[PDB]
């Protein structure tokens, strides 16, 4: 098999790791990452490395990305223990703060030296939550982009439509939780449990490609392959339309009900919204707690 391992970075990718083991995410390994001692004692993660203890004295990075990135590099021997004998690694992180657009650069850089296949899954930051914090952002997901084979950026701003009515600003990024696992969830299962999959063409599909996007569908009908295909192509969550990749990777996750049949009559539907000379593997996961509903997640990795 594979040793896929999970990385959060920064209180909010630490915060989205805290959902993932929540949630009952499994198959995967989740590290946490932080400048911030007493916000990493509240994490929920197997292994916890603090970085920079003597650069920030465990106080944090004062949202300064250049301490976040000293920081992980001071502690740069203690990170690369933690991803030794990682197949893949994803570095989950929030950007626009200290530790996650410094540091995050930093361990995506050390896992992908080391043979591991780096995902970067992070998130832009609200419009409202400053002009700084979105010029860290940007500056960050370059750094990123960089230091990554595939790197999957969710603008914060397009969750606006899906937050809850009368949320507080503390608890503004419970969305931000959900699709940073949505999308480290749809790639790790498949790899862990899926059928039609195989991890030399995951590598391909998604080695120094650089950007990628994520849709994800959900449907429970007589033709749900083809209504949580729809629904995953046509999603809120891809800034554009899927056709300029050159590779696609498609989830189809549902209960025993799921048949070769719904899932290639789903593929068919991911394949003809994207340019016909793509390369486009999918694999059918099962998780016997599903009954009539069936979840489409796909990649679309290439641009
Ligand atoms: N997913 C998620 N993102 C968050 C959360 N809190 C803050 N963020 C995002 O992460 C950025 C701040 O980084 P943060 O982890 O809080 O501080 P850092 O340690 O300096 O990286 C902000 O721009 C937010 O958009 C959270 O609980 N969950």
């Amino acid at each position: 098999l594979a040793t896929l391992k999970v990385i959060g970075v920064g209180g909010g990718g630490n915060n989205a790791v805290n959902r993932m083991i929540d949630h009952g995410m499994n198959n995967v390994e989740f590290i946490a990452i932080n400048t911030d001692g007493q916000a990493l004692n509240l994490s929920k993660a197997e292994s916890k490395i603090q970085i920079g203890e003597k650069l920030t004295r465990g106080l944090g990075a004062g949202a300064n990305p250049e301490i976040g990135k000293k920081a992980a590099e001071e502690s740069r021997e203690q990170i690369e223990d933690a991803i030794q004998g990682a197949d893949m690694v994803f570095v989950t992180s929030g950007m626009g703060g200290g530790t996650g657009t410094g540091a995050a650069p930093v361990v995506a850089k050390i896992a992908k030296e080391m043979g591991a296949l780096t995902v970067g899954v992070v998130t832009r930051p609200f419009s409202f939550e400053g002009r700084k914090r979105q010029t860290q952002a940007a500056a960050g997901v370059e750094a990123m982009k960089a230091a990554v084979d595939t790197l999957i950026v969710i603008p914060n701003d397009r969750l606006l439509d899906i937050v809850d009515k009368s949320t507080p600003m503390m608890e503004a990024f419970k969305e931000a939780d959900n699709v940073l696992r949505q999308g480290v969830q749809g790639i790790s299962d498949l790899i862990a449990v899926g059928a039609n999959l195989d991890f030399a063409d995951v590598k391909t599909i998604m080695s120094n490609q650089g950007s990628a996007l994520m849709g994800i569908g959900v449907s429970s009908g007589e033709n749900r392959a083809v209504e949580a295909a729809k629904k995953a192509i046509s999603s809120p969550l891809l800034e554009t339309s899927i056709v300029g990749a050159q590779g696609v990777l498609m989830n189809i996750t549902g209960g025993e009900s799921l048949s070769l049949f719904e899932a290639q009559e789903a593929a068919d539907i991911v394949q003809d919204a994207a340019d016909e000379d793509v390369n486009m593997i999918f694999g059918t996961v099962i998780n016997p707690e599903l009954q009539d509903e069936i979840v489409v997640t796909v990649i679309a990795t290439g641009f």
